[PDB]
């Protein structure tokens, strides 16, 4: 079973994890999605106890572990950003061993992927990463499963898509490590200063071979956008980044009525925001990375897309943690 | 009664007929004395609910969750940050964000118009837990609480007075609570501190279909003569000239006496500056060789006092907006 | 199997209960430890609802609380520092009867011991002190559950343990008052004005005269380790505090020295045992040390037992508040 093994297991990154394992978690994702819709969800982490470090503030993954947290019948701790980071007083290891010895999960939300790996090491209970500098697995589990509930019994392997502006961080490595295990077609359509670092581009490159993926890196928006399923984008200069917002030209560009637009948010997308009113006079323009039109368009899945956080979260315990 | 308000939001007491408020206040008292006889049912079970304080108040903040807790639900408070909602992110796509985690939303903090923009946009029920120019949950807690105390009179029986600074939520909710349950208010203070008029002239229009009452008066002795409840809230280097233009509408034994009332009662929203327990109480007391600002020690300790009632009805009246609005 | 109950008392301070009461405590802790482990625990908190005040962040004694409570069936309210500490806006007394209106129970972790009787007399519901400048309850009764689960059948009365390096404060003072209370032999090993409070040795010693107990202040490590079950220290921080302390340090030659072949180590934690924090480093790299208060080789050796400990914070709060409000 990819149940089995799955049990006990950390969720660090998604290179730790193969096409089988990775598909089963949204598979599950979409049950548990269906079985709270249809009042028929069973708890799996009854008496559970689970501590939610926050290092740094993420309201968005902290409502979406607790909220899962709830449903499957487990108890919180959040514990939020401090000023002394674990480290400082004291070691990774220490803390760990404590937290593991009082919580039966934890969840870590932080700065380097080297300090959530030393949590995992040492806690003896599974740990989550919630975000840290280098990937950001939760998030691309929830884009995946919103991708297959708007591409109309189209396979992941299936798909084409491509993601615009800054790809170098979190969210641009995990799509791409994503994209790679589950044999999608990525491209990364930014400026060449701003593609993901060129190690991981040939890891990734490596495991689509093995999955018949493809990853293509451009610089040209209507050849990287051309054929896609959806368009994803995130926050990111400005004169460097401003041929890669995405409008309707960019959606008329791909050439298919049936384009989705997605982003892991917040987004600027207008003047509501207050960066919104002072850029719209500081640079002339309603919007950033984003227009209002497509963001408030029938073509934008962004708020199914923020609710597939919760369900992807519950997989994540529930295949870890449950019993 | 029970059927108009599932799924509503609870932003604003205008927002409500006199019968829905009289029924939020009887089901306050039916949770109450179920909580007190063990026999509470949860009606909120399963449900989650988000807690969203821009401003921190422990004390509703402590109401919202004991409420919750004990009718089943579980609760995510998200306190103050430094960004303010409408930041980094519209309230526009908070509230759809949070309307499809949570099952009911609570708010405090800065202007109406931003409560208003989330109860219109998270699709669950929202909750005001006090913004600039409302503080509903309050005034459900203080209506409860006078019933409890006034021997078997109605609302449209009872007389009450507000003393000192009634321009702001507490204020302009009392007046139409008061309105809208047809009783008969004095806002006691300055009149540069009552309330907005263009809220006083709308109370008014409420009052004249309901049988209620409000007068707004500089002269506390006509003000306070035949009230049942006397109520006030605190007025504050800068704060010399509140303190001046408010000292007069302190609430002393007084002030009780002018009433003519054995039975009158005093009421406050807390936090209270009744001695120098407080660094700023008794900084700006001893400023002014006062013991006490808007009410004196002796007041506040005494028979007559029932804040701390008050303060707990704060939980069952929020109990029973919960309940009534996502219960199930 | 006592007499006794402890129902509805607050727990502010050792100093407030007897010997009894006290083991009561540790036995009930280790009971529930026992349940938990073989998930036959029954809620006795089922319903109610607590609220944690920390008006200084502890992330290790709030976790404890929280766990506890879960455990137990009970909700909890975690009302954190805030820059509005109980006094400035609200007075204590009014903070209390509010809280005691809306809660079954109230942590209160913060300043001057002053501040939680107050709150203790007020808030007319069970109140435990998770920690004051004065004193550390909760954390001696997880020291003391662990010092019994590693001793091989002695009882409190028949350990001997020594605490080294800085004792004037509310771990120190603690350890003493609870040594004295269970008729121990302690002995506080630091320079001369780090030992705790003068007048409270003299009502310790009183104490321990009625108890069995004994208490030693050395400026010796050798003869004030002697014959020792346990050793525990605490961070003591920096340049003069570190040329004054460093003699203290726990390390293998100290182990040695108890002549104890059985000797634990214990440390309430965090603690600064190598260069894995950015503190303990630079600190111990000025001076040229691997770890201050106790060696890395101490501290991850088969004597140690920190971890033990740290674990036993949640089950002898639990026991606090199951003794106090449990149903
Ligand atoms: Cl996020
Ligand atoms: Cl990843
Ligand atoms: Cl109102
Ligand atoms: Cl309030
Ligand atoms: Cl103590």
């Amino acid at each position: 079973a990819m149940a089995f093994n799955l049990r006990n297991r950390n969720f660090l990154k998604l290179l730790d994890f193969s096409t089988k394992e990775i598909q089963f978690l949204i598979d599950l994702s979409a049950d548990l999605k269906k079985a709270k819709y249809a009042g028929t969800e069973q708890k799996k982490l009854l008496g559970k106890n689970i501590a939610l470090i926050f290092e740094k503030a993420s309201t968005r993954t902290r409502c979406a572990f607790e909220v899962a947290a709830f449903d499957q019948g487990a108890q919180v701790t959040y514990i939020g950003p401090s000023g002394s980071q674990i480290g400082d007083k004291e070691s990774m290891k220490d803390t760990a061993r404590v937290l593991g010895r009082m919580y039966d999960g934890i969840q870590y939300r932080g700065f380097g992927q080297a300090i959530v790996e030393e949590l995992g090491a040492f806690a003896g209970v599974p740990v989550w990463n919630g975000l840290t500098d280098e990937f950001h697995p939760t998030q691309i589990l929830a884009d995946f499963l919103t991708m297959l509930e708007h591409s109309q019994g189209k396979a992941l392997a299936d798909i084409q898509f491509a993601y615009l502006g800054d790809a170098r961080n979190n969210v641009g490595n995990s799509l791409m490590v994503g994209a790679a295990k589950m044999g999608m077609d990525i491209r990364l359509v930014g400026p060449q200063a701003y593609w993901p670092d060129e190690e991981l581009v040939a890891a990734c490159q490596a495991i689509a071979k093995q999955t018949g993926g493809k990853i293509t890196l451009t610089e040209n928006v209507a050849e990287g956008v051309q054929g896609c399923d959806f368009l994803y984008t995130d926050v990111w200069r400005v004169a460097l980044m401003k041929p890669y917002q995405v409008n309707m030209n960019v959606l008329k560009q791909t050439g298919n009525p049936n384009v989705k637009f997605m982003h892991c948010l917040p987004a600027f997308h207008n003047d509501e925001t207050t960066i919104g009113k002072q850029v719209a006079d500081k640079f002339g323009m309603k919007g950033l990375e984003v227009t209002e039109e497509v963001f408030e368009s029938e073509h934008s899945i962004v708020f199914d897309e923020a609710e597939n956080r919760m369900h992807t979260i519950k997989a994540v315990m529930v295949a870890t943690l449950g019993s």
